[PDB]
């Protein structure tokens, strides 16, 4: 196979120093690495980056999957609250797609690790605000995520929330059961919209305020379907205000057209971040 070069995105292969693999626990073959001179002005600067590449046993679908993902990230463009495309190696060897490094891992591990054996209320609302700003931006570029959860948000060395894997039965993965994040129309009718991501955002808010708890406590997966059809929703977590719980319930409206938009959620969360104190 032969790829076209975009000199804007192309990094010479000897500027990339590959490091430790991540393996199962991230989608596809991902390698931590160091890119040398990623800004032309600062060619002696080294930047930490993540690299996606193909396995040894990769099919023709796998190659095209990695090319479509890379191209979709160009279409979408840059936001501080998404994992940004930084560059690619397309020419004198296999396909590398190079993205931003998030030193503190996924949001679920970050929240779990900072449980009392720490985060203020403002940190947690500021986290939800940043995840909302990322999703508002992705929505504006017509990008439906289809698997929004804390595990698919990453955290940088400066505690910036970056949405991950946006350019892509009830059995476990990591050990996660995705169905718990799916809107009813997605679960029952295989329908995915921007409104289905707002449902999943509701479950992500619940994740943030329980410091990375399992959604629907004490509910077996077998009887979760019946409970949703009955109109059951998760109850309010204790580290959470009535305003923020009213926001969750609004995200979990049974009719997708009656849920708030990410634009609407960013406006409300902008206000709540200012009203929330750094001692509360
Ligand atoms: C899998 C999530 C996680 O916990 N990652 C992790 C684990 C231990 C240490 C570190 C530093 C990280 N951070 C990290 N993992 C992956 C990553 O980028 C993955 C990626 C890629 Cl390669 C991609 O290429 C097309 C597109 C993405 O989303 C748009 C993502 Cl998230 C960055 N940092």
């Amino acid at each position: 196979y032969e790829l076209p070069e975009d000199p804007r995105w192309e990094l010479p292969r000897d500027r990339l120093v590959l490091g430790k693999p991540l393996g199962e626990g991230c989608f596809g073959q991902v390698v931590l690495a160091e890119a040398i001179g990623l800004d032309k002005d600062k060619p002696n600067r080294v930047t930490k980056v993540a690299v996606k590449m193909l396995k040894s046993d990769a099919t023709e679908k796998d190659l095209s999957d990695l090319i479509s993902e890379m191209e979709m990230m160009k279409m979408i463009g840059k936001h501080k609250n998404i994992i940004n495309l930084l560059g690619a190696c397309t020419q004198d060897g296999p396909l590398y797609v190079i993205v931003e490094y998030a030193s503190k891992g996924n949001l679920r591990e970050y929240l779990q690790a900072r449980r009392p054996p720490q985060l203020s209320s403002k940190d947690l609302v500021s986290c939800a605000y940043q995840v909302a700003r990322g999703m508002e931006y992705l929505a504006s570029k017509k990008c439906i995520h289809r698997d929004l959860a804390a595990r698919n948000v990453l955290v940088t060395e400066d505690n910036v929330m970056k949405i991950a894997d946006f350019g892509l039965y009830y059995k476990k993965t990591n050990g996660r059961l995705p169905v718990k994040w799916m809107a009813p129309e997605a679960l029952f009718d295989r329908i995915y919209t921007h409104q289905s991501d707002v449902w999943s955002f509701g479950v992500l808010l619940w994740e943030i305020f329980t410091l990375g708890g399992s959604p629907y406590p004490g509910v077996p997966v077998e009887e979760l379907f019946k409970l949703l059809k009955e109109g059951h929703r998760m109850d309010k977590p204790s580290n959470c205000t009535n305003e923020l719980y009213m926001m969750m319930r609004d995200c979990w409206h049974a009719v997708p057209s009656q849920r708030p938009t990410f634009k609407q959620l960013v406006e409300d969360l902008d206000r709540i971040v200012a009203l929330t104190s750094n001692q509360e």
